[PDB]
């Protein structure tokens, strides 16, 4: 008998633009005349619930709230908890969820690598790697566009925020993506873009493309007696 | 009430070539005097197991089994079966365990790049990565050679055999690993040992210098 | 009356993954009814002995057969036995034998050379050297690869762990591979790969091609 709450995460932030919190819950029977509520900080009056999710597999029952916060009071780091009211248990369910921070804050650093050439000799695919580096705390974004169109999210993979060896608390992230060689090899920009907290501007974007190296080759011809 | 055991991973077997498997008896209440044993295919006997574990400091007690055999009989598929044996246990239980031998191999292609040009500017650190794909099944094992001797898993980072999006049956993994600019600019070949059970010899090699992938700048052509 | 038995052998191992055991028998009058028995250390048998050889052609006796121990034994050490039962004497012939410890494991050191310059004029052949210095004990096992596909062990040539002049307890050896010039001359990475026991991953490997003799900083042409 656990209860789930999920704060407002940066990703769907950022996806939908439509902030929502949920907790569900779990390890309950199938059973109705069960509400549930959200309270704020101060425990004020919430919106009512919606989309109530199916029961599990296992044969016991779940379920999901709703509700609309702003940021401007979700960053205060102020708690929030969700009432929940099971008929078996006498003591509702309460769960606390909020931001301490408080943490050392750095902006992430972002490079692309342009794929290895004995890749590039087979002639099938080539991948493109955009390591995000030295950002606390977690919950960042990438996402990959194409002169202006984002890519079809089935194409790239991102990976998820894992502590750095040599800095205290500091996450690391990376992000590979495929493309045919055929295309590669004409042209195209690749942009990366990450969207953290701590960014000023919160959204950076880093993009390369095959011909960003080649520094000026030269030709000598020394002629003599020809 | 809870039953488990640790199958020996092929990490397990290449980081001291000493397979072994091992009962995980955790979830229980604080007790001594725990027996755990482990069975052939047909009924016979096992080695005399020892060096138990102890209790958990969150009111759970964990009982560690030490059960050895040879890579060549795990390998042909000897179906064992850990029976664990307590006062408060009331009756015998049986755990089977095997591999789902008839799974597609494939020889994992490494590929081995550099660090980033604009990080080489802050003269601080570079992050080498190692990047295996395309590779069957999954559970491979990749360590750091500098040169001669190896390096401690507690500064480079492996991530897990996540499926790859492009090839479903195959799959893919990142190693990195962090170094100072002045190791980065005085050799240092810095190669990158995987190991994968679909190689011809199980273990391959990949090599980069700081010196290796620059073009050729002049082109000189003496003229007579 | 003197029986030889022939030890489990590193390159045996590596080459087959299917390790056996085999004892000889010779000096002795051909005669049948023999049968030699395969007990181990601890006195319990194994696997059966197969294909039951031929006397030798020099009024002499000869029995050889088939075991499967997994390598765990050998390297702790137990100690096989090949009871041969011959109607020469009454007395069982009863031998045994196992391995040493007390061997300094340094590393081996591979080098590979190119061709010759004035071998590349005639355009019919060419041979390619692998070669192998300051290791003990004689353990090599060397072998080529091209393009990842194993080549046919005829077409190169092994020596044996010859000592070192200078070195008191180290030896070396040798390995050539005889191939098409114009094949020479299109790539073909060759590379010749080691095996011994005092590497730490037991397999090393080192590549030469026509593009390792170039200084990759300018190219020199002499155009007429
Ligand atoms: C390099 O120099 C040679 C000699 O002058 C000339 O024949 C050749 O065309 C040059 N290559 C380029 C790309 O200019
Ligand atoms: C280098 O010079 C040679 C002639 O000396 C020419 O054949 C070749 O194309 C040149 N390389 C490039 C990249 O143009
Ligand atoms: C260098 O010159 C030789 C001789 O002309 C030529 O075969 C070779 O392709 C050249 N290399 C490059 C990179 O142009």
């Amino acid at each position: 008998i656990r209860v789930f709450a999920i704060p407002p995460s940066f990703a769907s932030i950022f996806l939908t633009k439509s902030t929502k919190l949920t907790c569900l819950v779990t390890d309950l029977t199938t059973y109705d005349s069960v509400t549930i509520s959200w309270t704020r900080q101060n425990g004020e009056a919430v919106k009512t619930h919606t989309n109530i999710s199916e029961s599990h597999p296992n044969a016991t029952f779940s379920a999901v709230g709703e509700a609309s916060i702003c940021e401007d009071d979700w960053n205060s780091g102020e708690r929030f908890t969700c009432t929940v009211t099971h008929t078996d248990l006498p003591s509702p369910l309460k769960q606390t969820i909020s931001r301490p921070k408080g943490v050392a804050l750095h902006r992430p650093d972002v490079y692309l690598l342009p794929p290895a050439r004995e890749q590039l000799n087979l002639r099938e695919s080539a991948t493109i790697t955009c390591l995000v580096t030295g950002f606390s705390p977690a919950d960042v974004f990438v996402q990959w566009m194409q002169r202006g169109q984002p890519l079809s999210p089935e194409k790239y993979v991102t990976s998820a925020p894992m502590p750095e060896p040599q800095a205290p608390g500091r996450y690391f992230a990376h992000s590979i993506l495929t493309v045919s060689e055929e295309e590669w090899n004409t042209g195209e920009t690749y942009t990366c873009v990450v969207a953290h907290e701590a960014l000023p501007n919160r959204v950076t974007e880093r993009t390369v493309d095959k011909s960003t190296g080649k520094p000026t080759l030269y030709n000598v011809s020394l002629v003599m007696s020809d």
